[PDB]
């Protein structure tokens, strides 16, 4: 719906991979933690958006911030 | 379409307002810049989540990451 004038970044999850290992844990876990589903969670690991919602999820369990999970990189 | 068990937290913008005073910029120039609706920046300024295609855009504008125009906070 947005016809936006910057186009050239895109999301990175490296930081969560690197907090999960931190943490002990496997995405399993934290995908069924959070009760993300498979399609969504797959996202993560291809480096595409989710919806802020998943994100805060993921926040909230973790005790952590956005910017522990996520980078913006040039595409 | 998520049916997810973290519910509790919401985003936060207010650190995006304090880089636009550092920037001497104004909202309406960095609604206008990156090409943002104006329903959409209506957003921020109710702390609503937006898509992250639109963070990444002002994240590309400002020079930025995402933890600087965004936080996890309990709702």
């Amino acid at each position: 719906r947005e016809n936006l004038y910057f186009q050239g970044m895109r999301v990175s999850y490296n930081k969560l991979w690197k907090l999960l290992i931190d943490r002990d844990m496997k995405k399993g876990e934290l995908r069924e933690a959070v009760g993300v589903s498979k399609s969504t969670f797959a996202k993560l690991g291809k480096n595409e958006n989710v919806s802020l919602t998943v994100l805060l999820a993921i926040c909230e369990y973790l005790n952590c911030d956005f910017g522990d999970i996520i980078e913006a990189l040039p595409e």
